[PDB]
């Protein structure tokens, strides 16, 4: 059944923690584990990082941690590095169900010369490689937590939640879905529909697929799961199979759900939002609806939740 979690006093706060730790005095957390999430055919490594904050930096699902990688700011000598934000991929109880760890889902930013393909480690992303290079016992400077856009609306435990992720944008939704389905949270018994759409390059690039597939078998009446494998599938128009093409495959169901009050979440590449808007406008147009008016109503009704980068 659902996994026992502790401490239940993490449910007591009425407001999300915010900026508990700030950049000039971060919390020195400790790495528990780092593991690759992806297989050899993935275009790049995405790693899962479990971070022991000891209960000192609690958060709510949908929030981000800040990480200050070591070193000095290049554009400000003697200054610390800037914060990088990472959507937390764990529930508030974390992957050890004890309120002491949080997890990040981090893609290594690797530079390749556009013409030679030559790598240049000096142009690699500092924090993402710092994180995926981390080992148990290493220290991580944490700030935050931060973010309210992606907090899970729990007022209606039978709400519908349509989650659209690309790549590491899956992070908040791993947290949502563990709280909805995996953890024994007496004060949040989810009985609605959670529908995850996940776009990744190929099968080897899938993130937490075994976990999400397990929800299909455990909660078949409350969870749906669709993947867009961009380098293994192509869309109706011939472009690579992207999440927007998967949304289009279910557009009548999705619009009906939205009309019924469903929340819809977008997390991942900022570049996916224009193609999603184009798809939704085309879908609306075929239904004889104005997408612009629909989106205005969704935003007014606080059904529309976007965090992309
Ligand atoms: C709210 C929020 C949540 C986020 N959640 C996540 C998440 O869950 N997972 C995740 O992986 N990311 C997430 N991101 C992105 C993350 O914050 C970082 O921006 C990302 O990890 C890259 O930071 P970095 O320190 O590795 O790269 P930086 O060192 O900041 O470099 C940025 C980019 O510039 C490139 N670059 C550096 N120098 C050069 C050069 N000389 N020429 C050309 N290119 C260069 C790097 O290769 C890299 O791609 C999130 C962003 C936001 C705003
Ligand atoms: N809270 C946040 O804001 C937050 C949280 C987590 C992640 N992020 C951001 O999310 C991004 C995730 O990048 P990643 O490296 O994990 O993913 P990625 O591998 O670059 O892309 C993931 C999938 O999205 C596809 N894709 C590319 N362009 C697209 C488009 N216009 N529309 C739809 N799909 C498209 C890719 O296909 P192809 O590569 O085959 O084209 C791939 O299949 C990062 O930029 C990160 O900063 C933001
Ligand atoms: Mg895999």
């Amino acid at each position: 059944s659902k996994v026992s979690v502790a401490p239940l006093h993490l449910e007591s706060a009425k407001e999300p923690p915010l900026n508990t730790y700030k950049p000039k005095e971060p919390f020195t957390a400790t790495i528990v584990s780092v593991e690759s999430l992806v297989g050899p055919k993935a275009p790049g490594e995405t790693c899962h990082i479990v971070i022991d904050h000891g209960g000192n930096v609690p958060y709510w699902e949908g929030q981000s941690y800040g990480v200050i990688p070591p070193g000095e700011n290049p554009k400000k000598p003697g200054a610390p590095q800037n914060v990088r934000l990472y959507s937390i991929a764990s529930t508030r109880y974390g992957d050890n169900f004890d309120g002491r760890t949080g997890s990040l889902c981090v893609r290594r930013a690797v530079y390749y010369d556009p013409e030679t393909g030559k790598e240049d480690p000096s142009k690699n992303g500092v924090c993402s490689n710092f994180l995926c290079n981390s080992k148990p016992g290493d220290k991580i400077q944490l700030t935050g937590p931060s973010g309210k856009i992606m907090l899970l609306p729990e007022e209606d435990p039978n709400a519908t939640h349509i989650m659209i992720a690309t790549g590491t944008g899956v992070a908040p939704f791993r947290g949502y879905l563990r709280r909805m389905f995996m953890e024994d949270v007496p004060n949040y018994r989810f009985g609605g529909l959670a529908w995850l759409f996940l776009g990744v390059a190929n099968s080897d690039s899938l993130l937490y697929d075994e976990e999400f597939t397990s929800y299909l078998k455990q909660y078949p009446d409350n969870f749906r799961y669709d993947k867009a494998l961009s380098r293994e599938q192509k869309n109706r128009s011939g472009g690579k199979m992207y999440v927007q093409d998967k949304i289009e495959e279910y557009s009548d169901e999705i619009f009906k759900l939205l009309d019924g009050g469903a929340h819809i979440y977008f997390c991942g590449l900022k570049g996916m939002m224009p193609g999603i808007q184009d798809t939704l406008k085309k879908v609306a147009e075929r239904r004889g609806e104005s997408w612009d008016q629909k989106l205005a109503q969704l935003k007014k009704n606080k059904q529309w939740h976007v965090e992309v980068a």
